[PDB]
């Protein structure tokens, strides 16, 4: 079974990307942040989600360092204020982000959140966007299935071409509406915080004794296995941030795990899955 995601006009991406949230905070390293990215692609993850946010502008002017002349190699993903993402404004922040990158398209562009501009007006800005050749594609972040169903209904609004959303073992609630949403609409998942930010964001899933062994077992890390554990089903792509090359190369590693359905079981044992609507996680 290929570990790769249709997403937008690209027939096939490898399931895991690269994550540059906390990127571009600190000079001193830069390089090392170059470095993690340039090695992500060398190990064939193409994927590069990135956003205006990120050390305003930081992140972004990191990533198009790591792809200076290799742009047809990577797909690039930022995103857009939900108070930039009008008719006035919306030039603008694509326009800045291209200069940040050194690239004169984006292959998405993502609503980072649902603001207060009506979405008819969003997806106008976006289409534009699109007709100008200055992204190839749009979609969206951090909108529930409530907010997909009423994107849906505007016009265009079903040219989404994905959505952005907090997913890891520890936090599984899109499992019970968005995931099979999206499914039945062929939208693509972008899952953030894979990793649970190495562990932090739930206390003891990587201290975790049963997924410790489980992971010796295979020889594997437990990150592998959180990464693997989160592109088990077809139509997630995983985007784990790592600023570390051991990191990247182990995450890269992770496209070649295939969890058996004793392991899954027992890591809904550890976890189960939601059994009724939960509150979109977000962080
Ligand atoms: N749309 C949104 O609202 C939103 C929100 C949050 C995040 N995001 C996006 O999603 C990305 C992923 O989320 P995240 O950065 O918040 O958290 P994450 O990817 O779940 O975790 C990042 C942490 O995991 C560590 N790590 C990575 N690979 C590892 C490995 N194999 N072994 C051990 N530690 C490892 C990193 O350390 P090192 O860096 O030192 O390797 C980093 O400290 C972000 O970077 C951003 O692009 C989007």
């Amino acid at each position: 079974v290929k570990k790769t995601v249709r997403f937008g006009e690209q027939a096939a991406v490898p399931a895991i990307g690269l994550g540059t949230w906390y990127m571009g905070e600190h000079a001193a390293q830069r390089q090392q942040e170059v470095a993690a990215l340039r090695a992500g692609i060398d190990h064939g993850l193409t994927v590069i989600d990135t956003a205006e946010m990120y050390a305003d502008g930081g992140a972004e002017e990191v990533v198009g360092q790591a792809i200076r002349g290799l742009r047809d190699r990577v797909v690039l993903v930022s995103k857009v204020y939900p108070w930039h993402a009008g008719k006035a404004a919306m030039h603008r922040a694509c326009e800045n982000s291209l200069r940040r990158l050194q690239t004169d398209y984006l292959d998405m562009y993502l609503l980072h959140w649902r603001g207060d501009i009506p979405l008819q007006e969003t997806v106008e800005a976006m289409e534009k966007l699109v007709a100008e050749g200055k992204i190839r594609r749009w979609g969206v972040s951090n909108l529930d299935t409530e907010d997909m169903q009423a994107l849906w209904r505007t016009a265009d609004g079903e040219h989404c071409a994905t959505n952005q959303v907090l997913y890891h073992l520890a936090s599984r609630g899109i499992e019970y509406d968005l995931l099979p949403w999206c499914q039945q609409h062929s939208l693509p998942v972008m899952a953030y915080c894979p990793l649970a930010q190495a562990g932090r964001l739930r206390d003891g899933l990587f201290q975790h004794s049963d997924i410790i062994n489980m992971a010796n077992a295979r020889g594997i890390t437990v990150a592998q296995l959180l990464l693997a554990w989160v592109i088990r089903h077809p139509g997630v792509l995983a985007i784990p941030k790592a600023a570390s090359i051991e990191h990247v190369v182990q995450n890269a590693a992770a496209l070649d795990i295939v969890l058996s359905g004793e392991e899954l079981a027992q890591l809904d044992r550890l976890y189960p899955p939601p059994q009724r609507k939960n509150r979109l996680d977000m962080v």
